[PDB]
């Protein structure tokens, strides 16, 4: 019944998620000069350096936040790519499957520990 522990264990997921060779492409923004059409697409880019700059300034209130930016990635992967078997898009698939089988609990906990409190 912790309301404060989702913050650790979202900096834990973060750190792994950073050790994936599937990572990659998603730790920095999007390089225009590489992708000069990219905003053309994509009205609000999202990165983990990001995510995880937002967390360590103390701007997350909840789990649920850095959920909704983290799965922003994954959409804004999947409206860009040209494919369905693009290289990159097929890194995103697998990085968010590995992401929601480790978030399930965080917000699990988290739920149950403001139930607790209220
Ligand atoms: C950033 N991002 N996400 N998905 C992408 C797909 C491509 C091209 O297949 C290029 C860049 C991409």
């Amino acid at each position: 019944y912790d309301i404060q522990a989702w913050k650790k264990q979202c900096e834990e997921l973060l750190n792994l998620i950073f050790q994936c060779e599937d990572s990659e492409p998603f730790r920095q923004p999007v390089d225009l000069l590489e992708y000069p059409d990219y905003r053309d697409i994509i009205d609000t880019p999202m990165d983990f350096a990001t995510v995880r700059e937002t967390l360590e300034a103390g701007n997350y209130e909840s789990p649920m936040e850095l959920c909704k930016d983290v799965r922003l990635i994954f959409s804004n992967s999947k409206a860009y790519t040209p494919s369905k078997r693009s290289r990159i898009y097929s890194m995103s698939l697998r990085l968010s499957a590995f992401f929601e089988e480790h978030i399930s609990s965080v917000l699990s906990d988290y739920k149950s520990a403001l139930r607790f409190h209220k």
